[PDB]
């Protein structure tokens, strides 16, 4: 037998495709390839590819693809469209994977909604623990989204319980904003300041802050984003400048140096695609956790009987029989993949059990600590703390 | 979305409701599907990635009662105030408010309410 695995996704079509497609393919391939998973099934799949936006087209490609009939769903990657994909995978009892945050629906908890990303809450613990470790009582943090703010809760909220003053500063859409607020970062003297960004932003943020030449052992800089690998790396400064980060990506191993530099040929043997900044060839979070995905759903249906297809209408509201044992053995299971160890709570399809593990660079690198949802932060450890003649 | 088909095959000139926004999503999709306009009774999550002309709320803006707060704050001149607020959802109308102390130096304290 095979198994059927759907994927839409509403990506901008005027410029060569997304990668996580390519990414996907890589996996699934990856797993034909090996018979240690299961030697009887092969998983298959159809790729559909549309424009981004109008949700009615979105619709139609669910009904469509339902007309087959598949064991669970991949995109769409905007909210818009997620709202009536899950209201008909809910009413079809049809379990839905997806590969991003997206707002959280707090009126009610959707069982078939499972999403594997560690949390902004989750976020927001770490930069209280870190910055309670570095014991400062002054700290201006910026975003440049209302999302923003929800990854800074606990922050917002700290100096109801301690002696911290924060300064929330706002960044207006478009990347030539920041000149004004950077000379107000001038008249104001400060030093210790947190960028709340995406990592799309993070790499024209630090050129034009090098432009500038803010960045000295004077300030203190820290990212929200996950990943420091990833960002442009031109920080070789004999100047002195302090840059830490959390790192999600596990690089020891051996093993998953060798997956992640099987991609990192596979890139280049294509011909060079144009970017922003970011260097081409070192692994993107959203990806490799549809990669962790692609495994969710290969260990999901190593335990479940051979497919049935099913025809049925999106109009229609007659429930097919293995969506929830499929459910059920999804919401059970748990693995070790390129973001780490995941499981799943008894509540909710909201990921858990984050690893978040604190980076900085010193090398112009070291293991400094780490988070988890499980305890508070582990100091791991505790430096060398070298001093010089 | 089925009561909006039945509504659709009897034939009205718009539609009113339903209260809440969750599946008034819905029933913006159906709408602007064969683009005919939709009234809605409150406030409702504006579409920030995509652009409708089609979205009738009578409800105030959130920028204009907070404009009205920040006028009334600084015209009375307190320079020590604190705001208690129901949620993260409360603080959207409330943004500019603790902005503000960037033109100025009012000390604003602030605090979470619990769903109790």
């Amino acid at each position: 037998q095979v198994l059927r695995i759907g994927g839409i996704f509403e990506t901008v079509e005027n410029e060569p495709v997304n990668v996580e497609e390519l990414a996907f393919k890589f996996a699934v391939t990856s797993i034909n390839r090996n018979r240690t998973l299961m030697p009887n099934t092969t998983l298959t799949y159809d790729i559909q590819r549309i424009n981004l936006f109008d949700s009615f087209e979105a619709s139609r490609r669910a009904c469509d693809q339902l007309a087959l009939g598949v064991a669970a769903l991949f995109g769409p990657s905007h909210s818009s469209s997620v709202s009536a994909v899950q209201s008909i995978c809910n009413a079809l009892e049809v379990p839905h994977i997806q590969t991003r945050w997206k707002h959280p629906s707090v009126d009610s908890r959707d069982l078939f909604y499972i999403n594997l990303y560690p949390d902004y809450a989750a976020i927001s613990r770490a930069v209280l623990d870190l910055v309670l470790y570095y014991n400062w009582k002054t700290v201006t943090v910026v975003y440049e989204d209302s999302t923003g703010l929800i990854r800074l809760q606990e922050l917002i909220k700290a100096p109801s319980r301690y002696n911290i003053k924060i300064k929330i500063r706002q960044l207006p859409p478009a990347n030539k904003d920041a000149k004004p607020l950077l000379k107000e970062m001038k008249k104001s003297k400060e030093f210790y300041v947190i960028f709340d960004c995406s990592h799309e932003t993070a790499a024209e943020i630090l050129k034009q802050i090098l432009f500038m030449g803010m960045m000295t052992e004077y300030y203190h800089y820290f990212f929200t984003t996950l990943d420091l690998f990833a960002l442009d790396l031109e920080l070789y400064r004999y100047s002195g400048v302090n840059m830490t980060g959390f790192r999600l990506l596990n690089i020891d191993n051996p093993h998953v140096s060798s997956i992640i530099e099987k991609w990192s040929m596979e890139r280049l043997q294509a011909p060079p695609r144009p970017e922003t900044g970011l260097l081409d060839g070192m692994m993107t979070t959203e990806a490799a956790l549809m990669y962790d995905a692609v495994y969710m759903v290969a260990i999901a249906s190593h335990r479940a009987s051979q497919l049935t297809v099913s025809s049925l209408q999106c109009h229609r509201h007659k429930p097919w029989r293995l969506g929830p044992r499929f459910m059920n053995l999804i919401k059970e299971a748990r693995w070790d993949g390129l973001t780490g160890r995941i499981t799943f709570n008894k509540t909710d399809g909201l990921r858990k059990d984050f690893d978040l593990d604190i980076i900085s660079l010193k090398e112009e690198w070291k293991k400094i600590g780490i988070w988890n949802s499980n305890s508070g932060l582990n100091m791991t450890d505790g430096n060398r703390d070298r001093s010089n003649n």
